[PDB]
């Protein structure tokens, strides 16, 4: 007896080692381990009256080719370990599965539950199998029961869904491959360099987005305007309140303070309510990388990769999902039943008793009817590694947050009207008067204040108060978690794949990670500034955004894939044509970024001078600073060297405004 001879089998396919072990493991209590090429892989002969061969594929075996050189209309699949030496090691799963697969009944797809998934086992199949005899597992858990369930439900391959995903790594490809060796090859025939340089659909609008914010905020100058803050004694207490109205002009914060001194004011009403604070919904991935990057500072392709770990573990769902949504055919009881038999155990009865013991989940708004919420399957976690743990335990905390009750704050506004004059302004007070979910998804601050105790009809006097000034604000510089919202909203890229944008916008050196904000590099400038003068309509956001939603489409057998890749040809016609035109002064202007031929820089940085010494963006600065220096006048009555003195000690003033206001201050 040969315990690993098998034949008349149905081949399963799975995308990792992991995936393929759970699987064995649902469909069998003997599950044979197998080894050949020196990969595992399960024989199932135990399962009804059918045998069942389970083997990874290890994540994509086959990847796009096409012709060298500028243009390339043609992507055709090869395998991997054929065309990409980094992918040599899959050679031996693709050995492996091209082996199993002549002496098989059929084949089954139980790659994840996404696009991609589908991509993967499709390709396979179809060139290493038999597509004819190929059906479609579609789970949202490695549990023994979700496997099952999938298993017994056995489907066709969802060929709109396979064409969607061949249509956008396609559409991908060759938008990166053109424009990118366009790019190279302009350089090496203006300066006889070759460097490599990179360029992608979503990755090269994604990046003039995060320049053109960048040069927003380094051309900021902050405004000023005045508020008017009040001491109010009344009864025991001295109240500093921040009036809710604000000056322009310095002259009319002050007339409005001095006018309000000494003045009577009366508590005309006493409003004490309660205000729930409701608990959260489970995560979708966006929010899980969102709340992970905020709380631990991982990054967002770092929190996909560590919740797909955590779902092939069998301890969380998938994690690919838009959906906030846990519907009814998810048990929660068994979950939470799960968690109960865990180290979670006592959270559970925290919200046991918290809730009275019914457990209804606050559904979010976002849906994806397929592909519930992120969440905890109720097998025990143990013997995490410490990222694993800190994303598990945010997943498990959201969702039994989200299965308990909303906090209660108890609030007191005060309304008190001032003598004499037809204003009227606030004091409020808030207090936590049940925690609830705050203590199970504990990671959310709330504010309270101190009481403050006046009936309706108690009479102060306001005794002081001062006229504060108040420096306008900049965007906010872009973090990660900050990018990928903005991607999100946009629509640009799949929230599978944004996280794994901004990871290679780094990787390949167009951003960098300055502390928690990520700001471009020069040659990520040079690049978005290239790209935004020569060939706008490939770093629209809004055609992006447009070729996304037609992706979308073909899942839905609205649009022909064909059609989509006919169309995005066309769109590089186009390209290709603007390309022709401007090659060589695309070329001149990488040389010029890399330094390659000599230009007059600017007085007060690296770039090409415009007019004045000054290169465009400093010229610029000093037009801001000029006209908001004249404002500053306007408002403050300060004088010149003022005005640019608290310009230059705000840090929400620009570095090229900085720039300009340093050397006007040296000057004589
Ligand atoms: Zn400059």
């Amino acid at each position: 007896m040969n315990l690993c001879n098998v034949n008349n089998y149905y081949l399963i396919i799975a995308e990792k080692s992991k995936a393929a072990k759970k699987i064995a493991e649902a469909l069998s209590e003997k599950p044979i381990l197998c080894r050949k090429y020196n990969v595992s892989y399960w024989i199932i002969k135990d399962h009804n009256s059918s045998k069942y061969v389970i083997v990874p594929a290890a994540g994509h075996l086959f990847g796009l080719k096409g012709e060298s050189g500028f243009p390339v209309y043609d992507a055709d699949w090869k395998p991997l370990w054929e065309i990409d030496k980094n992918s040599y090691y899959t050679k031996r799963y693709y050995q492996l599965i091209s082996s199993l697969s002549k002496y098989a009944l059929g084949f089954i797809n139980a790659c994840d539950y996404d696009i991609e998934g589908s991509v993967i086992g499709y390709l396979i199949i179809k060139n290493l199998g038999d597509i004819k005899k190929a059906k479609r597992m579609k789970f949202s858990a490695l549990t023994k029961s979700d496997i099952l369930s999938a298993f017994r439900n056995i489907s066709a391959l969802d060929y709109d869904m396979i064409n969607a995903g061949i249509a956008r790594h396609k559409i991908d490809w060759l938008w990166g491959i053109n424009v990118s060796r366009a790019l190279m090859i302009s350089l090496q025939d203006f300066a006889k360099k070759r460097v490599i340089l990179s360029a992608g659909r979503v990755q090269s609008p994604t990046l003039v987005q995060v320049v053109n914010s960048e040069i927003e905020r380094n051309l900021f100058i902050p405004l000023p305007k005045f508020t008017v803050s009040i001491i109010v004694k009344i009864k025991d207490y001295s109240l500093n309140i921040k009036v809710n109205k604000e000056f322009e002009k310095i002259t009319e914060a002050k007339e409005f303070l001095n006018k309000l001194i000494n003045k009577t004011v009366k508590v005309v009403e006493v409003e004490n309510r309660v205000r729930l604070l409701e608990r959260p919904s489970p995560f979708n991935l966006t929010d899980l990388q969102i709340e992970a990057g905020r709380i631990y500072g991982i990054s967002p392709y770092n929190v996909e990769r560590i919740a797909e770990d955590l779902y092939l573990d069998g301890l969380i769902s998938f994690p690919r999902t838009n959906s906030q949504k846990i519907p009814s055919t998810i048990s929660i009881y068994n979950i939470i039943k799960g968690l109960e038999n865990s180290s979670y155990r006592k959270l559970v009865d925290l919200v046991r008793k918290i809730t009275g013991g019914k457990y209804v989940v606050k559904q979010g708004i976002k849906d994806d009817p397929a592909h519930p919420a992120i969440h905890p399957t109720g097998e025990a976690p143990k013997n995490l590694p410490n990222s694993k743990f800190k994303i598990y335990d945010l997943i498990a905390r959201r969702f039994l947050g989200s299965v308990s009750a909303d906090a209660k704050l108890s609030n007191t506004i005060y309304t008190l009207k001032v003598s004499d004059f037809p204003l009227e302004f606030t004091v409020s007070y808030t207090k936590i008067l049940e925690r609830n979910w705050l203590d199970i998804y504990h990671f959310h601050n709330v504010k309270e204040d101190k009481p403050i105790f006046l009936s309706k009809g108690d009479e102060g006097k306001i005794v002081d108060g001062k006229v504060n000034i108040s420096l306008s604000k900049p965007t906010s510089r872009y973090t990660k978690v900050s990018l990928l919202k903005w991607m999100e909203s946009s629509n640009l890229g799949t929230e599978a794949t944004r996280g794994r944008i901004i990871e290679i916008l780094v990787k390949r050196k167009y951003l960098t990670n300055n502390g928690r904000y990520i700001i471009p590099t020069k040659l990520g400038f040079y690049i978005a500034e290239i790209l935004n003068k020569f060939f706008p309509d490939i770093v629209d956001v809004r055609m992006t955004a447009d070729m996304e939603s037609k992706l979308e489409m073909i899942k839905t057998g609205k649009v022909l894939e064909s059609k989509v890749i006919k169309e995005n040809i066309e769109k590089l016609n186009k390209f290709i044509e603007e390309y022709k035109v401007n090659k060589d002064k695309v070329g001149e202007s990488l040389a010029k970024a890399l330094g390659l031929i000599k230009i007059v820089k600017c007085k007060y940085c690296d770039l090409e001078q415009y007019k004045d010494g000054l290169c465009k963006y400093h010229y610029e600065a000093k037009v801001r600073l000029l006209d908001a220096v004249e404002i500053w006048k306007e408002r403050t009555k300060y004088d010149h060297k003022k005005i640019l003195k608290r310009i230059s000690s705000s840090k929400s003033t620009g570095k090229y405004v900085k720039d300009i206001v340093t050397y006007m201050l040296s000057s004589e």
